C-alpha cells in the first residue's frame, strides 16, 4: 500500500557526472563511453559557431572526481556540446538518447560541480518546462527513465526562466519547446494539466483502497472534454481512453465513469477530503507511472 | 528555484542490495563488507530463537545479481538476522548504523528480489510508522540518508500494518515504535502532526519568493502550543525554535512570527491558495532539508 512520488535509483546516472569548465563557467556534464555532453553555453545574444571556433581542446577542463580528462576533441550538436576524452567511462550504462512527449515523467539527478545531490520526479509540461529545483550551478543535470537496467536519458538542463520554471534540451541538443540558449527573459506559453495522468492517479487512489469521490454516473468524451476546457484541462483523446484500458480493467472503472467522477471533483472541489494525501488533483503520475508502483490486484 | 521531495542520490546503496531466501520465503538483505543484514522473519506468533537453532548456513540462500553468496554463520540481533558470507561486498560505501528520532526524514530505496526499483523521501511519524509505498516482496529494503559520501542507514522495513502504514527497525534490528514481528494486527498510536517541519516549510516559502501568508502578527510560544494542541499539532519546543534559528535569520522572520502565520492558517485554511504547489500544510521537510535544498539567500 501507499503512493508516494518515486524516482529510478540513480547509481547508474550518478557514474556518469562530470564538471565542465571553461574560463570561469563551470557546469555539469554527462560522461557515455568516451564523450561528455553539455550546455553549449558553457563556452560563453552569442553567436556560438563564432565563439566555439575561437576555443581549443585544452580550454576545456573536464573532471571525473578528483580525475582530470584530457579533451581530445569537440563539437557542438545543436545546443549540446560534445567533448571527445581520451578515456571511456568504464561505468557507462546502457543507455539510449530519447525525446519525450509533454505529459510524460522523468527522474532528474540535481548535480553541482559534478557531484550528485539529489533525486526526484518531475513532468514535462504541455508547455514544455517543467517545475523543477534548481539552484545556480545545476546547469547540465539530466533527466532519465530507467528500464530493464537500460538508462534513456531525456532532458539535460540549461536555464531557469523569470518565472522559476526550468527548460532544457534532449539530449541531442533541441529544446523542448521555442526557447533558445540566451540569457534573455523568455516566457513560456500558458500551461494546462495533463488530464490524462490525473486519471491514472484517480486509479491509483482506487487501487490503493479509496472510493470516495467515484459516483454511479457516466459521461460522453465530448461531453467531459466541455468540462475539461473550462478548468484549463487538456482534452482528453481516445488514445488517452486506450492508455487507462489496462487500469480501468483492473479496477472495474470503465475510463468514462472515471471522467464523471473528475468532472464532479472539478466543478465541487474535494470537500475538505483529500486523495492519496493530497488535497489537489495531481497530474505528474503517467498510468505508465501507476501501474509501475501499484499493486496489479486492487 | 523550486522545491520537491527529494531523496538522496541512492547508488551507493543500491550495491549493497541482495536477495536472500530460506524455504520458500524471499526477501532483501543489505550486504556490507562480509555480512548481510535482513528481517529475521525471513527465518518462519514465532520463537525466533527455538527457529533459528534448528537452521543450517547452508539454509540460507543470498544471491547478490546473479552470483550467489556462499553463508559461512549466522547470528540473530534482536529483530535482525546476521548472515556471514565468504565475499565481502567490493561496493560497500563508508557508512554508519543511526537510530533516528520521530520527525527526522530519510530516503527509502524500494526493492524487489535484491533489485532497487525507486526512491522516494519519508519522514519517522511522530507514532513511530512510515507511510511509504511498500507491495509484497518489500521487506528488507531500507532507508538511509548521505553526508559526505558516508552512507547513515536508520530503516529496515518489516511490516506493512492493516491500515497500510510501515513498521521497521533501525539496523541493529530495534524496532521504532512498540511492534514486534509477528502476523498479528497491530495498531500503532495516534499520530500527530510534525510542527517544527510545517515552519520549516513556511520558510522554504518564504525562501521561494511566496509571502501571501504572513501576518503583522507574533506569538508566544505557550499561546502557539494551545492552538497547537487543538489542531493535533506536536508541542513546539524552544529546541525547535533555536534549530530554525538559521531560517529565521536568512529570511528576517522571527520564528514567533511564522507562529503566529501559522495558527493563522490553522484557523482560516488557505482559502483556495497553494504553498509550493501543496494545498495542505507540508510536514515531512526537515529543516535540514530545507537548508539543503533551497537557495542559501532568499
Ligand atoms: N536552474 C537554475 C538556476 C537558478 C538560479 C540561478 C542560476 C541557475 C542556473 C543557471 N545556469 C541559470 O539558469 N542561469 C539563468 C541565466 C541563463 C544562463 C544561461 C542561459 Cl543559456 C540562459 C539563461 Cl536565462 C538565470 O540566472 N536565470 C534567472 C534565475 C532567477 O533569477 N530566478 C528567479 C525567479 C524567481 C521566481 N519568482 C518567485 C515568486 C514569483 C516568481 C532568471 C532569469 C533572469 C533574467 C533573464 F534574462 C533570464 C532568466
Ligand atoms: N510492505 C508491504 C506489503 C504489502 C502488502 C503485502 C505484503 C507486504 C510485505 C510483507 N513482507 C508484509 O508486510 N506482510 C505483512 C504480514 C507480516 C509478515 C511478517 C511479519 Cl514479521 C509481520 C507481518 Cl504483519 C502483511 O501482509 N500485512 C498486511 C498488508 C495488507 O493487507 N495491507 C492492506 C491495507 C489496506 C489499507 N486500507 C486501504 C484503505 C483503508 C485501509 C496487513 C496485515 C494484515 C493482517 C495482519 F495480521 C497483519 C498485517
Amino acid at each position: 500500500s501507499g503512493f508516494r512520488k518515486m524516482a529510478f535509483p540513480s547509481g547508474k546516472v550518478e557514474g556518469c557526472m562530470v564538471q565542465v569548465t571553461c574560463g570561469t563557467t563551470t557546469l555539469n556534464g554527462l560522461w557515455l563511453d568516451d564523450v561528455v555532453y553539455c550546455p553549449r553555453h558553457v563556452i560563453c545574444n552569442p553567436n556560438y559557431e563564432d565563439l566555439l571556433i575561437r576555443k581549443s581542446n585544452h580550454n576545456f577542463l573536464v573532471q571525473a572526481g578528483n580525475v582530470q580528462l584530457r579533451v581530445i576533441g569537440h563539437s557542438m550538436q545543436n545546443c549540446v556540446l560534445k567533448l571527445k576524452v581520451d578515456t571511456a567511462n568504464p561505468k557507462t550504462p546502457k543507455y539510449k538518447f530519447v525525446r519525450i512527449q509533454p505529459g510524460q515523467t522523468f527522474s532528474v539527478l540535481a548535480c553541482y560541480n559534478g557531484s550528485p545531490s539529489g533525486v526526484y520526479q518531475c513532468a514535462m509540461r504541455p508547455n514544455f518546462t517543467i517545475k523543477g529545483s534548481f539552484l545556480n550551478g545545476s546547469c547540465g543535470s539530466v533527466g532519465f527513465n530507467i528500464d530493464y537496467d537500460c538508462v534513456s536519458f531525456c532532458y539535460m538542463h540549461h536555464m531557469e526562466l523569470p518565472t522559476g520554471v526550468h527548460a532544457g534540451t534532449d539530449l541531442e541538443g533541441n529544446f523542448y519547446g521555442p526557447f533558445v540558449d540566451r540569457q534573455t527573459a523568455q516566457a513560456a506559453g500558458t500551461d494546462t494539466t495533463i488530464t490524462v495522468n490525473v486519471l491514472a492517479w484517480l486509479y491509483a487512489a482506487v487501487i490503493n483502497g479509496d472510493r470516495w469521490f467515484l459516483n454511479r454516473f457516466t459521461t460522453t468524451l465530448n461531453d467531459f472534454n466541455l468540462v475539461a476546457m473550462k478548468y484549463n484541462y487538456e482534452p482528453l483523446t481516445q488514445d488517452h481512453v486506450d492508455i487507462l484500458g489496462p487500469l480501468s480493467a483492473q479496477t472495474g472503472i470503465a475510463v468514462l465513469d472515471m471522467c464523471a467522477s473528475l468532472k464532479e471533483l472539478l466543478q465541487n472541489g474535494m470537500n475538505g477530503r483529500t486523495i492519496l494525501g493530497s488535497a489537489l488533483l495531481e497530474d505528474e503520475f503517467t498510468p505508465f507511472d501507476v501501474v509501475r508502483q501499484c499493486s496489479g490486484v486492487t
